[PDB]
């Protein structure tokens, strides 16, 4: 019996077999007071002392949110829905310590994507128990509210200030500050990484002075706060809270009463028209998402980026080859994940007008003209291009850009690899997301049937992750590697991951993202 003595009382574990090993886990450790009745929509209220000993002994609660339901018994979609009960009671962290306890552990604090409407940290590909076992590190997940219940901002208002589920992820930083020595970590040396809308969290935790303290450097997957989904305006979340509360007749005079209206409605009700609170949509849409509060963010981070304004620290961010090609069958023409999706011309036009709503004719087709320098699958593959490389692949990398030219060390990947075990079809490629699996080291494990070059992959691609956690530099030193260097704004060099063999290139995308990054803003 492993027991640990918190600042709130005492957990219980769990021990686990790992590789021959034992990695101890703690599943479903409170870190805040449940958000209920009164409480929704507010910040979240720090915990009280309980006298007994609390069970995290399995995972908590999945934050309310809406299920992705185009693919029934598919487990290409299915793999990402929740795997525990949906609850507002749901705000818990897990932590993964090796076996026997680390004297001072470098801490990793995952942090789920899922465009701020979905996602929990009790996921099969989150299991941190891999990497605790094998870098001897300490892994923590925390789940954060996510979608309305979240993220609706009634700016100043703080009954619904915004970005509530920020808030949610900066008290389980805290938790860890606070906690984690009592576990054998080191509360100075901690990660944060996450992937897509997590990424993006993690993005604007450097931005945000109330996290500057609570963590060491910060890991960017697939995602950056400079994403076009990644950031509503005021005006939008202003206009998407009053429509919400239209759609449930909630519509008053005083905002406060708006909100305390929205405070007696069913979760399900609020869930249910999330999803018309704007005309029209994307399959990347973000209905609530971060807003600019005027306290988690104190101004507009694209201005914060480009002054200057953020945590000086080290920093790891990267993309993979596909980003784009997973949103697709979610709405383009002619596009299915059961067929080669071979598209026409006139398909490709029909495809961009349903990513690029607002779009005007000139600015659409200057996106055709730009993708179509040139085979069948032409505009298949132009499409899937189009997507990822303006709502991902072209945001990360100036984010890394802009983040690097105030003196920081910076490292970019450019992760290109398609998993052998990838359920979706072959044309989608190396799919958004579908990295983390490596990064957490599943491959590792040899009776789940991935190939010899995949635990080779996984393993060379854990360590590095671990060395940027405890050092500050992505390299593998022992095995006679390929050198990971510093990503500069003028060489902008970065590093391919994949098994045959890794390569230093430069200006990824670079035609690209000076289309999206310089031009397209103008249309
Ligand atoms: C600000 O919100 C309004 C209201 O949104 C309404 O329209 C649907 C999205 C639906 O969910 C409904 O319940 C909701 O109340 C938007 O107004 C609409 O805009 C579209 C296109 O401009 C028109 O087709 C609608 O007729 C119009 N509705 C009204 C009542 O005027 C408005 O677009 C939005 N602002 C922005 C910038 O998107
Ligand atoms: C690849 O499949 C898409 C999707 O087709 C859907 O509907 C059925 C026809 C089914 O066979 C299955 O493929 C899928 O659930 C094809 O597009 C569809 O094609 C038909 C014409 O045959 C149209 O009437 C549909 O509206 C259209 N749907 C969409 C969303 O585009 C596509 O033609 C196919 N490509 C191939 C076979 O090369
Ligand atoms: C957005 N909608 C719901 C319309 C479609 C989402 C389709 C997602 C398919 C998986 C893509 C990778 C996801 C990785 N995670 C879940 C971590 C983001
Ligand atoms: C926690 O688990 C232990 C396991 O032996 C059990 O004895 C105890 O009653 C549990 N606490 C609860 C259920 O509150
Ligand atoms: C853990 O390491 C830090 C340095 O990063 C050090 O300041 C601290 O005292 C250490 N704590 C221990 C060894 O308990
Ligand atoms: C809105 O309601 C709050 C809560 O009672 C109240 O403090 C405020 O004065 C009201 N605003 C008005 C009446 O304009
Ligand atoms: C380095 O190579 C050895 C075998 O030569 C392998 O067992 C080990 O896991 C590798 N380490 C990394 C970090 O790739
Ligand atoms: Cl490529
Ligand atoms: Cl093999
Ligand atoms: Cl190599």
């Amino acid at each position: 019996d492993i027991i640990i003595a918190t600042k709130n009382g005492k957990v219980r574990g769990m021990q686990l077999t790992v590789f021959g090993g034992t990695v101890t886990a703690f599943l479903g450790i409170p870190y805040a007071q449940p958000p209920l009745g009164r409480l929704r929509f507010k910040k979240p209220q720090s915990l009280t002392k309980w006298s007994d000993i609390w069970n995290a002994t399995k995972y908590a609660n999945s934050c309310c949110q809406n299920i992705d339901q185009s693919f029934p018994g598919f487990h290409g979609s299915e793999m990402w829905n929740p795997n525990t009960d949906l609850s507002e009671d749901c705000l818990y962290l897990n932590v993964w310590i090796p076996a026997p306890k680390p004297k001072n552990a470098t801490v990793l604090i995952w942090i789920y994507g899922g465009g701020f409407q979905t996602g929990t940290s009790s996921l099969h590909v989150y299991d941190g128990k891999f990497l605790a076992r094998v870098e001897r590190v300490i892994v923590v997940s925390m789940n954060y509210r996510v979608g309305a219940l979240g993220f609706l901002a009634l700016p100043g208002n703080p009954e619904a200030p915004g970005n509530m589920g920020l808030f949610d992820q900066q008290l389980a930083l805290q938790w860890v500050q606070k906690n984690i020595a009592a576990f054998g970590g080191n509360p100075k040396s901690v990660t944060l990484f996450g992937e897509s809308a997590g990424a993006a969290s993690v993005s604007l935790h450097l931005l945000s002075p109330g996290s500057h303290s609570l963590f060491t450097r910060a890991i960017l997957q697939s995602g950056s706060f400079n994403a076009p989904w990644a950031v509503t305006s005021l005006y939008e979340a202003r206009n998407r809270t009053l429509n919400l509360a239209k759609l449930t007749g909630c519509s008053r005079e005083n905002e406060t009463e708006i909100i305390k209206c929205l405070r007696n409605k069913d979760p399900q009700e609020i869930l249910l028209n999330e999803a018309f609170v704007v005309p029209y949509g994307t399959p990347l849409s973000v209905n609530f998402g971060p807003t600019v509060d005027g306290d988690f963010l104190t101004d507009m981070p694209d201005i914060l980026l480009e002054l200057g304004q953020f945590k000086k620290t080290q920093i790891l961010v990267g993309v993979n080859k596909d980003e784009g090609t997973a949103f697709l069958v979610y709405g383009a023409p002619g596009f299915s994940k059961d067929n080669n999706s071979i598209i026409t011309r006139k398909e490709f036009q029909e495809g961009l007008k349903i990513f690029f709503p607002g779009v005007s004719e000139f600015g659409k087709e200057s996106i055709l003209f730009h993708y179509t320098d040139w085979r069948p699958e032409n505009y298949r593959e132009a499409l899937g291009d189009v997507v990822g490389d303006y709502n991902f692949i072209c945001p990360a990398l100036e984010f890394t850009k802009k983040f690097s030219e105030w003196g920081n060390n910076a490292f970019f990947y450019y992760f290109e690899h398609r998993s052998s075990k990838l359920p979706w079809p072959e044309w989608m490629g190396v799919m958004h997301g579908y990295e983390i699996e490596f990064v957490f080291g599943l491959p590792l494990e040899r009776r789940d049937q991935y190939t010899k070059a995949e635990e080779i992959l996984s393993r060379s691609i854990v360590k590095r992750w671990a060395n940027f956690a405890k050092y500050g530099n992505p390299q593998e030193t022992q095995n006679q590697s390929t050198s990971w260097p510093v990503f500069k704004s003028t060489e902008q060099k970065y590093l391919t991951l994949n098994t045959e063999s890794t390569r230093i290139m430069t200006k990824l995308r670079a035609q690209q993202c000076r289309f999206w990054t310089s031009f397209f803003p103008k249309v």
